[PDB]
């Protein structure tokens, strides 16, 4: 298990939770010194349990995915909440089995689906660890509309924050006042699954994209990224999914 306290939060302490994070999802093997994913995993092992407290010591539990950083579902005191999704409804099985009642939320966990749910795309969500704290309260008392909203800057502050440095940072700026996400870590996030993909296939490619892949950079300027030199390859992405589920 990781764990997160946002009393006495700061980017030092915010850093140190998403490296546990990062340390916990395991892997057999590094391409291009990147940690790969495994291809899966059997039994509860498949489910990292993130322990996250707001500023007032209140407590969700967070069931992830190992083999790809999805949240599935989360523990809020004695109900347990579940995406609309079979990945997440097979996650139920093994995570959070003593809780008194299971909620089934009214939507999957994908970002198109939880920006409808939210009324908002997270272009104009503000996110960051006064974000992240708002989340966890929100998230301890049922409200689906609300947890939409919620659970685009938990996966964001989190599962997203693990997959890319750039991200991190961008949370770590926004440790005392939150900010929406830069075009950029949008664009990154939105790029994760191609970016994972291209990386594996330069494997036998000389080091090439097989396709390449349109970023948009921290200047806001939108970038063709053709190979593993590229600053997001070398220095950004911390995490890569495995072509098996892609
Ligand atoms: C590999 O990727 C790099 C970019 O990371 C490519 O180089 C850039 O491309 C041209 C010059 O070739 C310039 O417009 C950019 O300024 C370069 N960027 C940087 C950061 O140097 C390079 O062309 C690619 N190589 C192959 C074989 O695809
Ligand atoms: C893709 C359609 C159904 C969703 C399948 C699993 C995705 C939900 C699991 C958690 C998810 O929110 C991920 C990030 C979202 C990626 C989906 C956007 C297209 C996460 O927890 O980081």
């Amino acid at each position: 298990d990781v764990s997160f306290r946002l009393s006495g939060a700061d980017p030092s302490s915010y850093g140190m939770f998403i490296k546990d994070l990062r340390n916990a999802l395991p892997h057999t093997e590094k391409v291009y010194n990147i940690p790969l994913l495994l291809p899966s995993v059997s039994g509860a092992g498949r489910y990292l349990l993130m322990h996250l407290f707001n500023y007032d010591g209140n407590t969700i539990t967070v069931a992830v995915d190992v083999t790809n950083v999805y949240i599935m579902g989360y523990l809020a005191l004695t109900t347990s909440y579940f995406f609309n999704e079979p990945a997440a409804d097979l996650a139920s099985q093994y995570v959070f089995r003593s809780a008194r009642r299971k909620i089934t939320l009214p939507y999957s966990g994908n970002y198109e689906r939880l920006q409808i749910a939210a009324g908002k795309p997270r272009e104009k969500i503000p996110i960051g660890l006064p974000a992240l704290d708002t989340a966890i309260s929100t998230l301890l008392h049922y409200d689906s509309t609300a947890a939409a909203g919620a659970l685009l800057v938990l996966i964001q502050t989190t599962a997203e924050a693990a997959r890319f440095k750039y991200i991190e940072q961008q949370i770590q700026e926004r440790a005392y006042r939150d900010e929406v996400p830069s075009s950029a870590t949008i664009s990154l996030e939105n790029s994760w699954s191609g970016l994972s993909k291209q990386i594996q296939l330069a494997q036998g490619n000389n080091g090439v994209f097989r396709t390449p892949t349109v970023l948009v950079d921290s200047k806001g300027n939108r970038v063709q990224i053709t190979n593993v030199t590229s600053n997001v390859v070398t220095s950004n992405i911390q995490l890569l999914l495995n072509t098996k589920n892609i």
